[PDB]
């Protein structure tokens, strides 16, 4: 409830990126940066806030960032039932 998902992330995106980024919404808790070696990376950050996690999703869905127009999505952990 406080996590997200960065997806179609630029090759040369670096954690500096993404903390510069989506800091911006509220304080950052964790950042886990893929080290895709392919296409695109992604991106799993979790708030401190879970407030802020819903900021990053209407605020970055669809940015443009280095001409990729990222995917920012809502990090849901698994349902209980089937």
């Amino acid at each position: 409830m406080n996590s997200i998902f960065i997806k179609n992330l630029p090759t040369i995106t670096t954690r500096d990126d993404i903390l510069n980024f989506f800091s911006e919404v509220g304080p950052i808790k964790s950042i886990y940066l893929s080290n895709a070696t392919v296409k695109y990376l992604w991106a799993f950050v979790t708030y401190k806030n879970s407030s802020d996690s819903e900021k990053a999703i209407k605020r970055y869905n669809n940015f443009y960032f280095r001409g990729k127009k990222l995917l920012v999505t809502r990090a849901q952990d698994k349902e209980e039932r089937a």
